[PDB]
């Protein structure tokens, strides 16, 4: 509802150098939570477990980094954003347009943790070929891409960043997000989660979204009661050095969750 | 190597005041078991929904570096018959003796009892389960888990346990990471094959007041934590973390949060 009017002012290029650009996006230190968040999805997808023929990003915003070691074992992928401006960006790197951000030096990091001796540049071109489309998406609605999508459903896997908790008034709308975007996994699909943990604001450029703040407990719990086991989950604590004056958040979840 | 680390621990201990620890951990505002986001309810829930489980008990269980601490035997007591309570400092296992003892005086850890009670949903008055972990307490034993036989060689404990609890010990009182997992490694050769080890500890923390004793800590993290597990021959079967908050990082220690293990020995 109010979320949607504080989204009109966002950014893209500002939350992309606020989270993605150094102190955060330098990836040189290994305790940072850019390492952090690429390790847990590349052990994640290491295991074999989670693999099949289409995986939906949710709100991706306009970035590509979580699904660098996804994009290995999908040949079918969707990415989503609620906003026009944000899938103009992802659009603009997808096709190696001018003004595209720099991705690259996550896609190194990346081959690096794999251990598979792959170049950078053919990760980047073979995540650039499975995304077949960049979909508008609206996680309050119980059907989060309209009706009748370009979107092969149910897909096998889904994987949101950062999304669920900072467009949710609270813990009732966040749990009921979670609700809409299942319906769109198969039985047995997977879903690998990432969020702020006990965050309450984030800026990006002239805009200023509030976000639930949640526990580790809560994320359980909230998976639990849309259906899911509860494969992992890990938390990341943000150290000073990387407590800009961006946002207000304290740490950082993975989950990964299969559906029952 | 690292004896001089271990010789420090022991030199800074030897200043470590009961009175004052509990004052600082377990009496307000940590010690307020009321806001529901707080540390000590957190710790009582992760405990109590373990033995839940029905999956945790056995006859014997053994307490590592308990201090002078009760809390965290308050669920496991219902399932387990013959508790060994432990310490390496003596002034400690005089207070948890005053404890025993019912006296005044000794600290009054009823309100983390009936928090307890609270929890474990099973109607049970406070001064029951009181009563019953004086019962069940068989022993309190000196401890030094940098040694290969932390208990020494012979010892009165039962041997092997069928499961193992430890609350803010190992992380405090080993100099490094290697340390660290020595010590995991010495106190597993207490619990049988298949027993269970539940850690409590302390997250990227340096440093903590015993009252005046300002004692530090290596900081280890979550993945530390794992690892070490794992490398000691434990399946992790839960692992999670409580994130310290701004209104109880008080200036009594520079923790950033607390880690729940729940082990099996493989
Ligand atoms: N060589 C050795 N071998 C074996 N045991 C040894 C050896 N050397 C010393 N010891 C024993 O180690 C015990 C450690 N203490 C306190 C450790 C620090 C806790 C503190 C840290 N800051 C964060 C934090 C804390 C507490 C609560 C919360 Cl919430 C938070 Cl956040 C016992 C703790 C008690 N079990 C309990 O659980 O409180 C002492 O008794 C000592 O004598
Ligand atoms: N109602 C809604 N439903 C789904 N997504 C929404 C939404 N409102 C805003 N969003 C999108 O949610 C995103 C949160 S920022 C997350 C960015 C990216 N996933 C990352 O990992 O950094 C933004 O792109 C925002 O446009």
């Amino acid at each position: 509802a109010a979320v949607a009017s504080a989204y009109q002012r966002f950014e893209p290029r500002a939350y992309l150098r606020n989270n993605y650009a150094p102190p955060r996006g330098d990836l040189c230190n290994p305790n940072g939570v850019g390492p952090w968040k690429l390790r847990c999805l590349a052990q994640t997808f290491a295991t074999g477990e989670v693999s099949g023929r289409t995986l939906i990003d949710i709100g991706s915003g306009p970035t590509v980094y979580q699904l660098l070691s996804a994009c290995s074992h999908f040949e079918d992928i969707t990415m989503t954003d609620f906003l026009e401006v944000n899938r103009q960006e992802l659009g603009r790197w997808l096709q190696e347009e001018p003004g595209a951000f720099n991705w690259s030096m996550y896609s190194q990091h990346a081959c690096l943790i794999e251990g598979k001796g792959e170049c950078w540049q053919d990760k980047e071109r073979q995540l650039r070929a499975r995304v077949k489309r960049v979909l508008p998406i609206d996680v309050h609605q119980p059907q989060p891409l309209g009706a009748g999508s370009p979107a092969p459903l149910p897909a096998d896997a889904l994987v949101s960043a950062f999304c669920l908790e900072a467009v949710s008034p609270d813990l009732a709308s966040f749990q009921r997000a979670l609700d809409h975007i299942t319906t769109l996994l198969r039985p047995g699909g997977h879903l690998l989660l990432i969020g702020a943990l006990e965050e309450s604001w984030y800026l990006a450029g002239e805009a200023r979204l509030t976000v639930v703040p949640v526990s580790e407990e809560e994320v359980r719990e909230a998976l639990v009661r849309s259906g899911y086991k509860v494969r992992d989950l890990r938390t990341y604590i943000m150290p000073a050095h990387l407590q800009t004056g961006v946002d207000d958040v304290k740490g950082v979840f993975f989950a990964w969750a299969q559906k029952v």
